C-alpha cells in the first residue's frame, strides 16, 4: 500500500431524500428505497439507503463505515459506487438503486425466461468487476449471487463490501479474524488457514457461476456447514449443472482447484467467457433459448449519469 486514497466521501443532508419506502428488512439491518434530490439541482436520483440494524452499538457504525470507506473508493461500471453517507441517528449508506434487486433472487424468479446470452454475459461482467477490484488491490471475501445487484437485465454490478479488505504491494494474503463468512462460498484454504487472497475470490466466483447456471440453487443444499470442510478435503465439488456444457463446467472446476495459483485469473475468466458469449447456444443448452427479458419524473437521472469531479 502506498498510493494515497484521494477519494471523496460525500455527506448528504437527511432533508434531500424524498419518497422513502422499505425495500428489504432482515436480521442484519434494513435497506430502503427513495429519491435523492441534490440540494439546488433539477435532478432526482433513485437510491437505496442502507441502515444496518444493531441500533447504534458503535460496533455497527464501524462495519458500516468500513463498508462506506471501500464502496467510496471504487470507480467501475461493474462495481457499486457509494453515493454518500448520512449522519443521522445512525449512519446510512446511500447508493445507486438497482431496481431488479439481487441477481440471486432475479434468476430464481425468472428461470423460464433467462437466455444463455445473459448468463454468460453476467459471468463476463462479474469477472470484469472482480478484475477491477484485483487492480485496486482489494479482496472482496464475500462474492455470491446474493451480492450482485441488477441495474437492467443486461448490466450487473458487484456489491456488499462488508468483508472486503485492501492489501499492499507487500501483502499477498489476509489472515482473517474469527471467521463469520459463508462456508459454501469460501476457498478451502479459507476454511482451514483463514487465508484470503484474490484467487480465493476466484473460488467464490466459481460458486457464484454455479449459482447462476443452476438458476438459483443452494450450494450443498443437503450438507450442513460443519461438514463442508471435510467434503472438499476428500475431493467432492458442486455437480455439473444441467444446462452446462463441459467447457463451462470445467471453468467452474478450474476455480475450485486445491492449488490457489492454478486457479484462473479474473482477466482470464473475462477472456474465456467473453469468447463463449459470442456463441452462447454452444456453451449453454437452455431448453427454449433463442428468450426476451424486460408521481411524475422528468427530472430522474440514474446515478451512472450523475457525476461530479474526481
Ligand atoms: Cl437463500
Amino acid at each position: 500500500g502506498e498510493a494515497p486514497n484521494q477519494a471523496l466521501l460525500r455527506i448528504l443532508k437527511e432533508t434531500e431524500f424524498k419518497k422513502i419506502k422499505v425495500l428489504g428488512s432482515g436480521a442484519f439491518g434494513t435497506v430502503y428505497k427513495g429519491l435523492w434530490i441534490p440540494e439546488g439541482e433539477k435532478v432526482k436520483i433513485p437510491v437505496a439507503i442502507k441502515e444496518l440494524r444493531e441500533a447504534t452499538s458503535p460496533k455497527a457504525n464501524k462495519e458500516i463505515l468500513d463498508e462506506a470507506y471501500v464502496m467510496a473508493s471504487v470507480d467501475n461500471p461493474h462495481v457499486c459506487r457509494l453515493l454518500g453517507i448520512c449522519l443521522t441517528s445512525t449512519v446510512q449508506l446511500i447508493t445507486q438503486l438497482m431496481p431488479f434487486g439481487c441477481l440471486l433472487d432475479y434468476v430464481r424468479e425468472h428461470k423460464d425466461n433467462i437466455g444463455s446470452q445473459y448468463l454468460l454475459n453476467w459471468c463476463v461482467q462479474i469477472a470484469k468487476g472482480m478484475n477491477y477490484l484485483e487492480d485496486r488491490r482489494l479482496v472482496h471475501r464475500d462474492l455470491a449471487a446474493r451480492n450482485v445487484l441488477v441495474k437492467t437485465p443486461q448490466h450487473v454490478k458487484i456489491t456488499d463490501f462488508g468483508l472486503a479488505k485492501l492489501l499492499g504491494a507487500e501483502e499477498k494474503e489476509y489472515h482473517a479474524e474469527g471467521g463469520k463468512v459463508p462456508i459454501k462460498w469460501m476457498a478451502l484454504e479459507s476454511i482451514l488457514h483463514r487465508i484470503y487472497t484474490h484467487q480465493s475470490d476466484v473460488w467464490s466466483y466459481g460458486v457464484t457461476v454455479w449459482e447462476l447456471m443452476t438458476f438459483g440453487s443452494k450450494p450443498y443444499d443437503g450438507i450442513p456447514a460443519s461438514e463442508i470442510s471435510s467434503i472438499l478435503e476428500k475431493g467432492e465439488r458442486l455437480p455439473q449443472p444441467p444446462i452446462c456444457t463441459i467447457d463451462v463446467y470445467m471453468i467452474m472446476v478450474k476455480c475450485w482447484m486445491i492449488d490457489a495459483d492454478s486457479r484462473p485469473k479474473f482477466r482470464e475468466l473475462i477472456i474465456e467467457f467473453s469468447k463463449m458469449a459470442r456463441d452462447p447456444q454452444r456453451y449453454l443448452v437452455i431448453q427454449g433459448d433463442e428468450m426476451h427479458l424486460p408521481e411524475d419524473m422528468d427530472d430522474v437521472v440514474d446515478a451512472d449519469e450523475y457525476l461530479i469531479p474526481q
